[PDB]
């Protein structure tokens, strides 16, 4: 028993971070069979960094621009291209570490991990959610462009994420493996806005599942709820309306506790309108919101 | 910037992992050289566990009794031995990804890594602090035995915690690699309960600082205090007492952000007395205290 964020093992992920540094530049790049996938922005100085071409700049450069540093070996690039956002560095090695992949784009309120790296040293693992305005809130310094996030599914990496840049608010940008960006940023140095944000909702319930699956009973009741009337309650406070799909997510955790989806709604209108009264949930005075069922499954008897 | 929980890279620990069977019982166990260290409790039944004397059931073992799995490929025990509550292999062949390490105990209010593991696979990676009554609250289910716990500094790997037990509260109790429990426990299948926790005061005080440097502020104060009436004020929320030694350690987050130590104390003193009245600190409505000084300054400059 006990719930905690837990990370995926990042050993996969681990084998394949390199050091790209193009003229001043160094950071982060992503080694799988003959290709480094790292931000395009990369290629940029300081003064391009403000209203770059990136076209421009790309057909500006030559492979002996680049130096790729797998650890004290240096690669050898043999080839470049733009792909978006990223940059794709061909090199004359196969990486003998390459796992299963896939690139996949993920949704808001779906989580991941992040490999956060340093000139192609990787320093720490943690998890994220995307939240609902397409930002995550990592913990990044400067040179920590090109970590990954990625999840993993039976000894298959799925990357979902590249980190880009960090927004005036201290939340943090990026863009799936294909380049495109999560969210409406550009990889230009203006100070860009996030939307408003929102709580996941069915994160949440998920979560209080999770708190009675641990023994976390204090705030459940008898009362119950219907579909819609609880979506005007999380209207008032800024959650997600909840779907019927959403449910049927929730069927498996539901089925394990005995307790009906909708019955669980009910006990979380109560601490929205209330409060928690001093009292912990899972050892947070706060609802979390950056779990999904899916995490909750995997922990609490996966 | 961000300030997350997070956990070492799991890579160098992942290659260790095996799966030990005896009997109709299997965990987890770490190969290092020609050495597989498991908790010695593999050795028992379902009625030895009330209670074993691991004396007698070792010395009726034999090294066919023993399956060791790493991956697929079974490992050959050629030899066997007791180190307190761990149990020794050894097998016939040195583990080729064996990193530089170290077995190291640790000390109350300190932090490390936990690679949960679950028939030698590894299923997730996630932080612990040591609480002051020596247990952790991890995630551990039934299988979970022989994870282990480690920090790392410089590729070197330091072990400090393999996982034994789950107490009736839900929290976790293990031992150092060299078999010797942390805290009053034993290995066998009774009800033992931990001593009263404390909150540890140099780690709230270390998060603090984080949060300073983080941009969160709205909690500082212009008041000081001293050093003695500070520690009147932890007794009665069950704070552990502030030393001139922990001052010293904090030395640089207070350097780093101009706040000196008993300033921020202060801030504290108050937040223990009035609450947060609705806000935040970094995520958090409560006081955390599972970040040490060494925590934060490698995450907030590091
Ligand atoms: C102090 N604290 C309470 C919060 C303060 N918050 C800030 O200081 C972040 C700061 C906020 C900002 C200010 C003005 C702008 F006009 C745009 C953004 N943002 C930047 O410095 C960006 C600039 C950038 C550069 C390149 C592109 Cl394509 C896109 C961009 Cl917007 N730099 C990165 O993001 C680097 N790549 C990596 C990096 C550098 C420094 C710090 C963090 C990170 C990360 N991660
Ligand atoms: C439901 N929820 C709200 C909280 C309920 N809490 C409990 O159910 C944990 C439960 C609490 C307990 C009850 C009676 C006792 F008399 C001693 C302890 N404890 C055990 O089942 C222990 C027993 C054990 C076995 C061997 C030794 Cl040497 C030492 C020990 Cl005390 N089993 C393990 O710890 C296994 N090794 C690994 C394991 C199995 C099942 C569940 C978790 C874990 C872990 N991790
Ligand atoms: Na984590």
């Amino acid at each position: 028993s006990g719930f905690r964020k837990m990370a995926f093992p990042s050993g996969k992920v681990e084998g394949c971070m390199v050091q790209v540094t193009c003229g001043t530049t160094t950071l982060n790049g992503l080694w799988l069979d003959d290709v480094v996938y790292c931000p395009r922005h990369v290629i940029c100085t300081s003064e391009d960094m403000l209203n770059p071409n990136y076209e421009d700049l790309l057909i500006r450069k030559s492979n002996h621009n680049f130096l790729v540093q797998a650890g004290n070996v240096q690669l050898r690039v043999i080839g470049h291209s733009m792909q978006n956002c990223v940059l794709k560095l061909k090199v004359d090695t196969a990486n003998p570490k390459t796992p299963k992949y896939k690139f996949v784009r993920i949704q808001p309120g779906q989580t991941f991990s992040v490999l956060a790296c340093y000139n192609g040293s990787p320093s720490g693992v943690y998890q994220c959610a995307m939240r609902p305005n397409f930002t995550i809130k990592g913990s990044f310094l400067n040179g920590s462009c090109g970590s990954v996030g990625f999840n993993i599914d039976y000894d298959c990496v799925s990357f979902c994420y590249m980190h880009h840049m960090e927004l005036p608010t201290g939340v943090h940008a990026g863009t799936d493996l294909e380049g495109n960006f999560y969210g409406p940023f550009v990889d230009r140095q203006t100070a860009q806005a996030a939307g408003t944000d929102t709580t996941i909702t069915v994160n949440v319930l998920a979560w209080l599942y999770a708190a009675v699956i641990n023994g976390d009973r204090w705030f459940l009741n008898r009362f119950t709820t219907t579909l819609n009337d609880f979506n005007l309650v999380a209207m008032k406070y800024n959650y997600e309306p909840l779907t019927q799909d959403h449910v049927d997510i929730l069927g498996p955790l539901s089925a394990q506790t005995g307790i009906a989806v909708l019955d669980m709604c009910a006990s979380l209108k109560e601490l929205l309108q209330n409060g928690m009264n001093g009292r912990t949930i899972l050892g947070s005075a706060l609802l979390e919101d950056e779990f999904t069922p899916f995490d909750v499954v995997r922990q609490c008897s996966g």
